[PDB]
């Protein structure tokens, strides 16, 4: 029992970060096969990143000017080249601790586990979700650009993430492994504001279903509603709509704890218009919405 | 920017995970230099754990009878005893992963990464911290028990915990790693209730001195206190009390911010008696206990 923000075992990530230097940029890579990636303003000046011409700022760049640092062991940097917003830099080692692996482009809602990095050297692991507004709310400082987001299914890591961005409001935006942002922003120090921060509501009746399973229950009231009238609710308070693909999605948990998916929508109803009057669900005083229903099930049967 | 419950990375500890099996029960152990540690109720029967004699039970056991598996090779136990509540089974293989280690035992307030794992295998890491009660609030289903809590410095493991008991309340007991519980706890399936919850106060200053540093600012105030008027408050609050030993460990973080610890107690005293009135400090509506001022630092500083 208990149920915790849980990251991914970071190992088979910790494997493959390593140091990239261009003049006096220092960030960070990720190292699959002979291939290391990295965020495209590792070639920018600060004086740069204020309107950078990307392309024309990489013809100034050879191959000895990447410096690849694995470890206190230097990488030979055999080819670069621009994929979106990322950096290819082909080395002429593969990585030995290569996992398996695949590049995942995920939804909004969707979580992943940060390896936040420096200077090739891993600090720690916390876990995000992609943030309907395509921000998510990281801890990265100087030099964890480069950090990237991964899934693990058993053996395989999926990459999602990889960071870029602070926002002036602190948050954070990012690439998938194909160097494309996640939403509208672009890497360049300008005006970027987030939209919305919607909460995740198929993530909340998740959380709440995994309460039930933990033995927290004083939020089952006697009330049902329907899809159209809970949405009504979820309008009202910034929350993103529920489909019928939620609805199904949820089914796994609403069998386990005999609470129909549409009975555990009007107990949501009830915080959402009531609060939580000074009370706590698994230690939150607010409703979490960074755990999938996948997340529930896995945490919730112990998987590998 | 940004604070996240960040966890050490898991790496050092996954590469020393091993299955246990002894008769029909299966857990996880720790596998250092040639040393197998894992928790002495590997060896009961559900029969056995309402009133365990562990030195008569294992008087029936041989190193045979221990099944160690890391991955899907076996390792040969060519010895077995018994430190605590903690099984030490001797192989002749040292496990060639194992990191730098030391066995720590930590204070309630001290706050550590758990590798919850399954069968050998890793499933999550997390971050808990020693409550003043001396349970954890971790998440751990059957088959977690030997799952380890750590603190990484640079290259070395501080082993800090080891799981063993779940109370009936749904909070966590376990043992350093040479077997003694932390608090009154004894691995038997016999009525067992932890004491009081008391929050961690040095570490919530800690957690708001973070805030200030990441831009959440609407709880300062224009107050001070001492330390025996903020202690009455706490007192009510079912908070530690503070001592000049917290106030010299927040010296740092004091400095960082410019703002006295004493100032910082004073707005933690008008968010005790006041609430947060909706408002969240850091993605957070409850104060935060689970960062000690040592965490905020490395956080705040990107240590690797
Ligand atoms: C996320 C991260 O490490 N960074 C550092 C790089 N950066 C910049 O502002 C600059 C890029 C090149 C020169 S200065 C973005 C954030
Ligand atoms: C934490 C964990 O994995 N366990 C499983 C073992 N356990 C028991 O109740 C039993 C011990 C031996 C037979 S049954 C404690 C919790």
């Amino acid at each position: 029992s208990g149920f915790r923000k849980m990251a991914f075992p970071s190992g088979k990530v910790e494997g493959c970060m390593v140091q990239v230097t261009c003049g006096t940029t220092t960030l960070n890579g990720l190292w699959l096969d002979d291939v290391v990636y990295c965020p495209r303003h590792v070639i920018c000046t600060s004086e740069d990143m204020l309107n950078p011409n990307y392309e024309d700022l990489l013809i100034r760049k050879s191959n000895h000017n990447f410096l690849v640092q694995a470890g206190n062991v230097q990488l030979r940097v055999i080819g670069h080249s621009m994929q979106n917003c990322v950096l290819k830099l082909k080395v002429d080692t593969a990585n030995p601790k290569t996992p398996k692996y695949k590049f995942v482009r995920i939804q909004p809602g969707q979580t992943f586990s940060v390896l936040a990095c420096y200077n090739g050297s891993p600090s720690g692991v916390y876990q995000c979700a992609m943030r309907p507004n395509f921000t998510i709310k990281g801890s990265f400082l100087n030099g964890s650009c480069g950090s990237v987001g991964f899934n693990i299914d058993y053996d395989c890591v999926s990459f999602c993430y990889m960071h870029h961005m602070e926002l002036p409001t602190g948050v954070h935006a990012g690439t998938d492994l194909e160097g494309n942002f996640y939403g509208p922003f672009v890497d360049r120090q300008t005006a970027q504001a987030a939209g919305t921060d919607t909460t995740i509501t198929v993530n909340v009746l998740a959380w709440l279903y995994a309460a039930v399973i933990n033995g927290d229950r004083w939020f089952l009231n006697r009330f049902t509603t329907t899809l159209n009238d809970f949405n009504l609710v979820a309008m009202k308070y910034n929350y993103e709509p529920l489909t019928q693909d939620h609805v199904d999605i949820l089914g796994p948990l609403s069998a386990q704890t005999g609470i129909a998916v549409l009975d555990m929508c009007a107990s949501l109803k009830e915080l959402l218009q009531n609060g939580m009057n000074g009370r706590t669900i698994l230690g939150s005083a607010l409703l979490e919405d960074e755990f999938t229903p996948f997340d529930v099930v896995r945490q919730c049967s112990g998987v590998t």
